[PDB]
């Protein structure tokens, strides 16, 4: 079914899923089959699920269907290089969580929705969007012919939905910083315990962050181009901010676009590098993600000093 | 249903309707209910109407669904601050006219359609697009389950359709100049008579112009950004003009984009300021529209002299 | 049905089909009727065919539905100015081939699909896309109510599908160079024989090239603007190339966009001028296509030396 190069390269952390949208669902199915065997998801339901999820992603520059699949791939690479650490249901739940983690994203951050006084901010006070992304996942599961978890027991159903809920909520980067701080203290004290469910939850949350930010772990040309999509959303949000009468944070002001390289150094130094560093400590086979991140940091440093 | 901020701010003339498309129909329904009570439009038909109208707007940069709703809002603010001046049917008709006034707009002016020898120019010699926008409104009303005026008598139906026809045709800016000149002489002579149906018609036409141009009555950041959308259409039309072998008017030539500030001073001085000035004379509670216009004129003057 | 200007201008080689998408199918039907009479295509099936073909074109900057119709028009002008040279079925087949020749084009060249290891490259080793475009044409013909060739005999059906297959495959510009070389030797030796089916096939292939490149035979403003769409695709492909780790050919590198004028001189000198020159030798009434091409070459030369 899938090409030769894709079957080889899909195992690489820095794999790009390519421009051909119609290939991505099969990419995702292949990944699902190759983690949880060909035997646990009914292929007609699964594809009906995938295609409905795709439909509920929006045509935004970055937080789109392609991002969903790119994020799911990263999890696949992590899961594939840490065999026997996670359960069958976890590998299912995490792959589906990643695919659905940005469902119905409109390009705006939680802060804007708050400032806009959006209805979703009234419903979900914290992790507004991420709570909506989970709510959307449920609703798609509850469509006729879409319940990909019908073969599971009721207990396993609740279990996997809880795995998915927590993993999607972890993609709220506001939660990353505390999580990663906790995990860092657990590692340095030697107290991190993967048999501890609370600890597992945090490690899963950090895995989710690592996957969500994985654009920074690709090769320079991919990383550089995706950066345009990211800022295209930030600047559109800064515009909407100015339309509300609020002077947006500099990152979101297209008039300050000359400062993108500096904003990137900021992001890598405060978020990306610490994230992959901590993940590599906990899961050493994720080293390539960190190496690629360090490499892209140097590229941004080359950009800054005029060597682009 | 609607957010707290929106319920407060929607009463302000300079209210922006925001980036969330799915909120606009409820914004429009709220406005309709709050002008004509919750009791005269059957909510299932009304929403079926609104969603069909939305479907027949095109994905053009400016004359799109968002513009339709923005224009309808302005009318709502005018109508809300001039209570008892207009009838129930007028407030209904004008709100619906505004929503439908640009139905099936493809980003091109009447002059281009003429020069293109477009079929619609053969059907409607004058006010080509505006006659088509009305024709489109009728056709959507005549869809099964879409006749939002079924509770009305036949007489009131004809009446309201005539209100709508005239108001949509008034959005042809070629007609503005004569209308506003007449209204200006009627005011200065003391002969303007709102009990005179012919006079009312003109005032309604000027209200329609004021609403249609209301982008110039928003706060600078909104006004400035919408200006890009306006010129994005003008330049696309100037391109099509050059493709016909006709050197377009400078406003429509993207090579002369450096002259946008001057074109804006031209527009405000000849069209916008006179329009809101005359409206404020006739309807004093519309003063804020004029103040905002004067403010934006100064911003364009700041742009011109390099203070942006 | 069609406007007055269009009925006049549609006979001109450099006719632009305009910005109004909804007019193009009638433009194509008019062209089909005016080549093969109003009597051989059943209008309800034909329009069902046209609208299905349109649906299977993608929203890419250049190789889109508009291009399809523009290419079909050029064939119409060639066919109209060389009466009695081609058969009824040929004129049908070639008009339909042109409409379908880029069906499901995603903006990428055969080389990229190859380098990507795309599945279509496995199915069709040579002329990958063009073989897929033909495969897509067949599939649309085989839809219920879409078989526009049902009035034909089985023999004439095979015949016309073979005409279409060869003409679509000829739009692979890799094949142009050999074809045109052969045709050039046949002309200079006096051995070209239009009663020779093999020779006819080549002339048809060159006609297809001439139609496909016809953007270079329009008036400067059309030619210049379409060039942006062409490079918008090339640069997107060069991006995807860099994402695969391959440094793309300079034409496809947006960083080398300053070299577009030179790339154009290259293209006209090596491909376009030779193509129309050879066509004018074989079909003298196609001279205007060559004149327009030479004119645009001078415009590109004016651009180069700073006279834009
Ligand atoms: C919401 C996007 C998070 C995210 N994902 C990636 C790949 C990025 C990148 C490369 N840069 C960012 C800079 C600031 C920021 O602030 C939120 N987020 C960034 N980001
Ligand atoms: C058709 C657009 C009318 C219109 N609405 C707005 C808000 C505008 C603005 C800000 N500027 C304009 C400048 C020229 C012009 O000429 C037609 N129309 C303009 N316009
Ligand atoms: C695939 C596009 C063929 C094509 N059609 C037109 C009208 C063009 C033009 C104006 N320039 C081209 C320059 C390079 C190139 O290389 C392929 N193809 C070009 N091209
Ligand atoms: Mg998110
Ligand atoms: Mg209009
Ligand atoms: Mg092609
Ligand atoms: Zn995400
Ligand atoms: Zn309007
Ligand atoms: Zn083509």
């Amino acid at each position: 079914n899938l090409p030769a190069r894709i079957c080889r390269d899909i195992e690489l952390f820095h794999f790009d899923i390519g421009p051909f949208e119609n290939m991505w669902p099969g990419i995702f199915v292949y990944m699902i089959h190759r983690s949880c065997g060909t035997s646990c998801f009914e292929l007609e339901k699964l594809c009906r699920f995938i295609m409905s999820v795709k439909k509920n992603y929006r045509r935004v520059p970055y937080h789109n269907w392609k991002h969903a699949v790119t994020v799911a791939h990263c999890m696949y690479a992590i899961l594939q290089n840490n065999n026997g650490l996670f359960t069958d249901l976890e590998r299912k739940g995490l792959l589906i969580a990643c695919l659905c983690h940005d469902l119905d994203h409109r390009g705006f951050s939680n802060s804007y929705l708050q400032k806009f006084d959006h209805p979703l901010a009234a419903l979900y006070s914290t992790s507004t969007m991420e709570q909506h992304h989970f709510s959307q996942t449920v609703s798609i599961l509850q469509l006729e012919g879409h319940n990909i978890f019908s073969t599971l027991s009721s207990s396993e159903y609740e279990q996997v939905l809880e795995i998915i809920r927590k993993a999607i909520i972890a993609t709220d980067l506001a939660l990353y910083f505390g999580n990663r701080k906790q995990l860092e203290e657990m590692y340095q004290t030697g107290s991190l315990n993967l048999h501890n469910q609370s600890h597992r939850d945090r490690v899963i949350g950090l895995m989710m962050t690592a996957c969500d930010l994985c654009s920074v772990t690709k090769l320079w040309p991919v990383t550089k181009l995706t950066a345009n999509d990211i800022y295209a959303e930030f600047w559109a949000e800064g515009d909407e901010m100015k339309k509300l009468g609020i002077q947006p944070i500099p990152m979101m002001d297209r008039d300050k676009r000359d400062e993108v390289p500096q904003g990137q150094l900021g992001f890598y130094n405060a978020v990306a590098i610490p994230c992959y560093t901590t993940l590599t400590q906990i899961l050493p086979p994720t080293e390539p993600l960190l190496k690629a991140c360090r490499d892209n940091l140097n590229q941004w440093e080359k950009v800054i000093r005029g060597e682009e």
